């Protein structure tokens, strides 16, 4: 029962999980100045032209979108990365207004929203238990800004009036995530964890630079969105982030000077 309430919100989740308090949670604050640029970080290699799609769900705290993971299809590669990570599914993380919504900030900067495509590590064969290890998951991260509208998101937003409430699905193939990818792949990276319970410090952190834009409308749309079931008490999902984290003894660094 955590969730991003007055009584369940991420303040709380420590009693649950205690990791909430660990070495290396996320989301961070990126501090632009203090970054490190290291010309040893390889450019990343994000291949999604075989994505397969399948299913879009709301899980009662964001939407997912589902790939088959079951074959290298949609992979990343390279950057900070020793090994093939196979996309899963992505997600949102957004406010109630436009300027706030991100998880990561930057220099205190917070986003509209913030998008997490999430990968594991293909030597430990799934999932469940990539989120094990600790170099288990890569999530790409890419910051919303709300302005023009993004085209290859619209198709997203068209259907979440079918996946209102919690626990509802829909079939969702043929969805490109490339048209989520902002032109330059320029990025900051750090050891972390996931934002939501159970917070496992799994998670190569790869966040990129530059955000993409949607509009108004499209945003207004992720925050039509319900947290609780049909036939249960209407309270809009909005506000699904997890806010920044202590450092501790991390070195955030950049691929760009
Ligand atoms: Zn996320």
């Amino acid at each position: 029962h955590w969730g991003y309430g007055k009584h369940n919100g991420p303040e709380h989740w420590h009693k649950d999980f205690p990791i909430a308090k660990g070495e290396r949670q996320s989301p961070v604050d990126i501090d632009t100045h203090t970054a490190k640029y290291d010309p040893s970080l390889k450019p990343l290699s994000v291949s999604y032209d075989q994505a397969t799609s399948l299913r879009i769900l709301n899980n009662g705290h964001a939407f997912n979108v589902e790939f088959d993971d079951s074959q290298d299809k949609a992979v990343l590669k390279g950057g900070p990365l020793d090994g093939t990570y196979r996309l899963i599914q992505f997600h949102f993380h957004w406010g109630s207004l436009d300027g706030q919504g991100s998880e990561h900030t930057v220099d205190k900067k917070k986003y509209a929203a913030e998008l997490h495509l999430v990968h594991w590590n293909t030597k430990y064969g799934d999932f469940g238990k990539a989120v094990q290890q600790p170099d288990g998951l890569a999530v790409l991260g890419i910051f919303l800004k709300v302005g023009s509208a993004k085209p290859g998101l619209q198709k997203v937003v068209d259907v979440l009036d079918s996946i209102k409430t919690k626990g509802k699905s829909a079939d969702f193939t043929n969805f490109d995530p490339r048209g989520l990818l902002p032109e330059s792949l320029d990025y900051w990276t750090y050891p972390g964890s996931l934002t939501t319970p159970p917070l496992l410090e799994c998670v190569t952190w790869i966040v990129l630079k530059e955000p993409i834009s949607v509009s108004s409308e499209q945003v207004l749309k992720f925050r039509k969105l319900n947290f609780n079931g049909e036939g249960e008490p209407e309270e809009l999902m909005v506000d699904n982030w997890r806010p920044a984290q202590p450092l501790k003894n991390r070195q955030i660094k950049a691929s760009f000077k």
